[PDB]
């Protein structure tokens, strides 16, 4: 299988990158050089995640060490939604630029539809402890994120968490700049995600599938949680085929056509994440994989819920 596929920008992105949610810092940026070494192009990051500096560490070495150039490399990143107002949008993408130690990003998207009231707090609570939300509309950010291609600052602009609606909503804009590349939203096996899936590619927008292992790092697992690595199916699918479960985890939304990004920190399994190229997975496991969906999220944005924005009402 490829290693890239094209976006409607007319660059190539590589359906494989390395998650750093969560990636501590003082352990990010090993976890960058090693998956450089190992081959991996693609490295997604958010300011949010408060890790961009360590993350920017790894990329600019193994740049300076030549171990690979800045053309080859896919870097992502995220507008945080207490920046959607349209004077912060620019300061935000260059802090990010500046952490990374990076003069432009191949892709930025924007969050999460919700915007947020704009402060040193990335959730503002109320008194109650509601988030507090921002004025500012989906599509004015949109017209934000437009300007920072033309200034040279990103090569791509998308969308991350946005339904089917919001998508439709940035396709719809009037007077729409650059259509979103892409809309990275959570997937796997027990959220297949089909609806959206289809409608994205069907407006030439490439999905990336994030949680793809089912984040069982997540802050807020519960042990009545589904586990998608303890699975006794999938694990039986992986043994079939000579390949762990998180092997075939990653090889699933491959064959979907779907950017995936799973986050390790360990070395051992930041490698084997990536030899997922030399098997393929029969249609009959791809059927069988999307039989187990159960609408189960990893992230729901808890906080968010009575946000008029907030992406999880609607069905799709
Ligand atoms: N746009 C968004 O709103 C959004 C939301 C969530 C995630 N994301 C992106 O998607 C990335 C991946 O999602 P995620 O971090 O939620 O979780 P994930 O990639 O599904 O799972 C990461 C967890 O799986 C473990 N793991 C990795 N490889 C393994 C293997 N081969 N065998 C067993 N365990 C393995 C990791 O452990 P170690 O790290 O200890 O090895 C870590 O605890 C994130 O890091 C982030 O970049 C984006
Ligand atoms: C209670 C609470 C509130 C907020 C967060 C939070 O900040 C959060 C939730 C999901 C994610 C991943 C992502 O959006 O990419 N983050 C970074 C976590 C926990």
């Amino acid at each position: 299988m490829a290693s890239r596929l094209l976006l409607n920008n007319g660059a190539k992105m590589p359906i494989l990158g390395l998650g750093t949610w969560k990636s501590p810092p003082g352990q990010v940026t090993e976890a960058v050089k090693v998956a450089i070494d190992v081959g991996y192009r693609h490295i997604d990051c958010a300011h949010v995640y408060q890790n961009e500096n360590e993350v920017g560490v790894a990329i600019q070495e193994k740049l300076r060490e030549q171990v690979v150039k800045r053309e080859e490399l896919f870097i992502v990143s995220k507008l945080w939604c207490t920046y959607h107002e349209k004077g912060l949008v620019k300061g935000a993408c260059q802090k990010t630029l500046s952490d990374l130690k990076l003069d432009y990003l191949d892709l930025y998207l924007i969050h999460w539809p919700t915007g947020f009231k704009p402060g040193k707090e990335f959730f503002p609570l109320d008194e109650s402890g509601n988030v507090v939300p921002s004025d500012t509309n989906i599509l004015d950010t949109w017209a934000a994120m437009e300007e920072l291609v033309d200034e040279g600052l990103v090569k791509a602009i998308g969308i991350s968490n946005f339904n089917h609606l919001q998508v439709e909503m940035i396709l719809n804009k009037p007077g729409l700049k650059y259509k979103p590349a892409v809309n990275q939203i959570e997937c796997h096996p027990y959220l297949t995600q089909e609806k959206l899936i289809q409608y994205c590619q069907s407006k030439g927008i490439v999905v990336t599938a994030y949680s793809p292992l089912g984040s069982p790092d997540r802050p807020w697992a519960k042990p009545e949680d589904p586990s998608l690595l303890e699975d006794p199916r999938i694990k039986a699918i992986a043994a079939k085929h000579n390949k762990t479960t998180a092997q075939v985890l990653i090889r699933f939304p491959m064959q979907r056509n779907l950017v995936v990004i799973p986050k390790s920190v360990t070395p051992e399994r930041i490698a084997e994440n990536f030899k997922v190229f030399d098997f393929e997975l029969s249609s009959q496991d791809m059927t069988t994989l999307l039989s187990y969906n159960r609408n189960w999220r990893v992230c729901a944005l808890l906080s968010c819920t009575s946000h008029k924005d907030y992406p999880f009402h609607e069905e799709f």
